[PDB]
């Protein structure tokens, strides 16, 4: 039983492990705490980019957005260097996926537009992909700091997985819009020590990481087999027992992913 | 129930798969066809270099060995380039391991001395290491093409996995010699597509490959988890039903090594 | 007349090129715009680490440095994943060289201590080595975006080439420290397409890269002949005529290197 | 100029160096002892398989050739493992290129047919490519050991370049046949320590080596620049002053190819 190994890593790293791999024609689904709620954290920036892509035509990307020093609130390695010049919507998609830029996310959220920075617009977009569970209620960085047991800004390894299956493998976007999102994820720069570290090198890995308080660490990915077969992997985790300032354990995610690789090989 | 996945691979590739992973304090031993005989092929060169190292003072490595054109009877990518200069026992060790050089292995066997070019001497070194089943009856390239069912030049995944363990991890050698074999194997250039390919890149892998007729392909290795725990992995396979000319499938080996990796995480 | 090839590359890549290789015993010094000023960019992180190493005992490298979100001001691939846990002075040295992490270089500059985040100190360390020309007046990322003609945050291929010769080949650091700096520069991950790409593979190359705006692209390195002769190579280029957003051209650097390689053979 | 580096290596390696790079549209011709005669050695097997390719249709490759133990007269790593079974013409091509198999060459010569193992036939195909100079008179291994000064079994770095240019870059063979020759030369296994070791790794290199007595070391190659420009490089060398059993110096060839690489960049 793969679940015993998934229940060993929890004890080993003292964490709560969630895993979900959508079943294919050739393989059953992998499930561990799949329908338990975990905090999005930064992983919501994947479906956030595809939202803006879906409501707006390709030219919307060349729209410039200006901002000030007060708009920078979370880790923003790209946004802090363009406060004077401003950024085009496309650049904020690149910053938000590849570098998990917090400000670009809050901006892309306002670009969706609506109540409370268009968080509701975002959940809305998740409801037209058939996901009725997930929700987003705060912005960066408060969405990372909700206490355990609270359902705000939460998702489930089961529900995000399917979302990413629809977005990268399905027909949620047109191909030329699907091309941009995939590339941004294939060039993500924050997922080296996670899912990307547990799959052999001759597997392809696109991903979007998520980190937060209470030892939260997420990586959602689409990996390709050396023969070209695609699968979707969702790994979410937190260490609430350790409290607010518990340390997130990346190795847990990399070790988990290796277990998935073994069954997927 | 990792045996089901191994039995699925055998079907997928039209091959017979044999795997052994010695037990560790934390984990149980993995066994598929562990006590069946497969052909040594060029995996006998790892303990061959051990035997040479074992019976000689370190100074012997500088002893120059000269040979003639009629000695190059198989592929010898290195020895073929030194027929006029000659080679030292060390350079023959390096080539026999790192480039699986055929001529190197026969000269080493000769340096062991005794009946039949030192095949008997080699087998006695394995008996002294406790190996009760393995046997080397011929030289390169004959030892690669024995017909199926013939027990000559065969070992078992269980037997060789335990020899490798003692040579690298145990005390069969002193540290100053053991450190040479480990290096040579650490820098093998013929197994990028086998065990190396099924294990993530943060796992250290040292190996010696073997390939022969009847679609034979083996690889024996020591692997170090990212945390530092060492494991020994014997993977051997043949496709003797397809006949003499059958094609080895390196992907089988890699895929089994990826299966072993999930179980070992 | 190697200065005819360098000039032809300048014409071809629409760039200004600077090249210095100190003279060895066997060979003369290679010079092109050698005494002209080029922006440091990230190449300052190599002597910076040597600065921290020099002023502190080896166990100072285990000091834990904690930072916040506001401290992530440029791309910081490592620092951004450790905001919770904090980084050691050893880890910061690692990431400033190998991933050219920006937050790590800024922190280290502070650990040097002194006026304006320790840039006066970094400079003073260069003055103690003999460099009377270089200067460091800003932090990351402001030090990459100085307008052409300005002398703030600049060195010269001549000047930097001699600093790197002392730090690595000379005795500006005791062997135990020196070997750490040498090892970090040997495992660089940002210089695959620059000097490394311009030398044959059987030459060992350690290096630190530099990139900025105005198509700035530098790379400083020590290289070892196959026989073991060390040379220091300082290559720097910009394209400030094409303005702030001009694209750097790595292949200019990989080609210059290929020219220096032939002359040194 | 580049000729003074070429006269340095001669002194450095105590040898006689011959370099020829035919001029292209963009570059001039590199010449050093370009018309001085050097022993073919095993580089005649490049034009040899082309000759067999040329005057036969593609189906002639499947023809089978049986032979005996007495035919095995030179280093024959592949032909010695097929005495019983025999070899097809194509195996004799691949073997004679990639592994420099002596027996396979002497059989290909005899397949061309005619006087004295058909050597005249071979020269009879060189003149038709315009080469008035070169000649082949003996078989393996005698062609490798004619004395210095003698003209049998010689070509010139100028005369064999323009054949390899026609034979890979020209219209000497149709594409179908062209494809096979080229592939065999890009998979050669005897030229890692020569031209291939002196050009950067992002340059493509195909070659056929030659080695013999009197310290004779040749390599002829077609190399591609990282941008796609092809070049023909002919390096040949002997050390006639050190006697019949003088050691060949591969390093000279690598260094000369690195010197060719610098101007070509
Ligand atoms: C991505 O959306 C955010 C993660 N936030 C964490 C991080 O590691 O970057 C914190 C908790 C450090 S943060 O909200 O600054
Ligand atoms: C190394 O010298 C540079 C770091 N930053 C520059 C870069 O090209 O990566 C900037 C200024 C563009 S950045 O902080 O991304
Ligand atoms: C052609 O491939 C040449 C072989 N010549 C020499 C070699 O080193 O390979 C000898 C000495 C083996 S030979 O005269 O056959
Ligand atoms: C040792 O057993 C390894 C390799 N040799 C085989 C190979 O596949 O290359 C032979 C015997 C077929 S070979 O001609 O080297």
């Amino acid at each position: 039983d793969l679940a015993d190994r998934f229940a060993e890593l929890e004890r080993r790293y003292d964490a709560r492990l969630g895993v979900y791999v959508p079943a294919t024609g050739t393989t059953a689904a992998i499930e561990y705490r799949a329908d338990e709620r975990f905090a999005f954290c930064s992983t919501f920036k994947a479906p956030l980019v595809a939202a803006v892509l879906h409501q707006n035509p390709l030219t919307h990307l060349d729209k410039l957005i200006t901002y000030t020093s007060d708009d920078i609130r979370s880790i923003s390695p790209v946004a802090q260097q363009h406060v004077q010049t401003g950024m085009t919507i496309g650049q904020l998609c690149d910053a938000a996926i590849r570098y998990s830029d917090g400000t670009a996310a809050n901006l892309l959220l306002a670009d969706l537009g609506g109540p409370g920075g268009g968080t509701a617009a975002f959940t809305g977009y998740l409801r037209s992909l058939g996901d009725t569970v997930s929700r987003l209620d705060a912005e960066e960085p408060e969405l990372n700091r909700d206490p355990p047991g609270d359902e705000r800004d939460t998702t489930t390894p089961h529900a995000i997985a399917l979302v990413l299956q629809q977005l990268v493998l399905g027909n949620a976007l047109p191909p030329d819009k699907r091309a941009l999102l995939t590339d941004w994820m294939a060039r993500n720069t924050t997922g080296a020590k996670r899912i990307r570290a547990g799959f052999p090198a001759d597997w392809k890995v696109i991903d979007k990481t998520g980190t937060g308080d209470y030892g939260r660490a997420n990586d959602i990915a689409v990996v390709w087999s050396p023969t070209g077969v695609p699968y979707v992997v969702a790994v979410m985790s937190d260490r609430a027992g350790g409290g607010y300032d518990a340390e997130p354990r990346e190795a847990l995610l990399a070790e988990a992913a290796t277990c998935v690789a073994g069954v997927l090989a």
